[PDB]
């Protein structure tokens, strides 16, 4: 019962680029959104996510723990305080822990993206949200309707049960 | 028409490793082998493959140019000259051209990896064929078969003609 179409960028025969594919994704939203990323400075795909939390769909956004900076940078030249908008939870993800030659333990990242809206439809793919994929690297994503959508659920969930608040704030 | 099973790692309620699984996928390839990676120093997955290239397997890898001298450092170290491997062919994709905020020229990279097992069988998803994938990140990747795998055989010889030999060889 799943459906995959691909698109790439930059584009191929496909009308839309993967882009302009992810704001339409949030547009449409009506419930929910859940997001995976690995970094998220794009100002115009972070506008089209606060446009949808005013009009009540609630947002949970997981990022890797170790590029949460950049992300807040954004957010603060936009000039939004992003933890003051309660329809929006902002989570970080770290990797597995490991121990350097040095003696040091660090941890690595979290390396997974998908885009997940009213448990419904799935973007998934090597595409992140940074001005570097659309200027600069070759990446594909996936659509995916039907059944597998439920496994990137089953997912979601246990990422966010391992998700810990942002130390910033 | 297409049929999909998730791995992650570290595992979750499946019984191998994606490595393991990478693994399984050489060691069953009759007739060809194609790869699509970023990054490869993994010297057990290496030696899967050249042991396929000796059973009469065709293989080959289009890795990201940026990062190539790290497989070439790899072979080399294992005493293993890959250009001599006639069944092997190894080449390099660059991404998109374009220009710094200085007005330096660069390119991007081929954020892409995938591995194409005689046209009916993908491994597609975030995880680099490196140290850092087994101990230190999280990933995931799909188990593809179906219809869905003549798109992926379409990308391949896309990314094959845009491919080119390595500039180090």
């Amino acid at each position: 019962g799943t459906h995959i179409d691909l698109l790439f960028h930059p584009p191929r025969a496909h009308l839309l680029t993967i882009k302009e594919t992810i704001r339409k994704m949030i547009k449409e939203a009506r419930k929910v959104i859940a997001l995976v990323m690995d970094i998220f400075t794009d100002v115009d795909i972070f506008k089209e996510i606060v446009e949808a939390s005013t009009r009540g769909v609630s947002v949970y956004i997981l990022l890797d723990e170790s590029n949460f900076n950049h992300f807040l940078n954004m957010t603060e030249k936009q000039g939004c305080s992003v933890q003051r908008l309660r329809n929006i939870r902002v989570r970080t993800v770290k990797g597995q822990d490991y121990l350097s030659k040095t003696g040091a333990k660090f941890h690595g990242k979290m390396e997974q993206k998908f885009l997940l809206v009213d448990c419904q439809k799935v973007m998934y793919g090597s595409y992140s949200y940074m001005w570097s994929f659309e200027k600069a690297h070759l990446s594909m994503v996936q659509i995916i309707t039907g059944q597998l959508v439920e496994s990137f659920d089953e997912e979601f969930r246990t990422l966010y049960a391992r998700s810990c608040v942002p130390s910033s704030f």
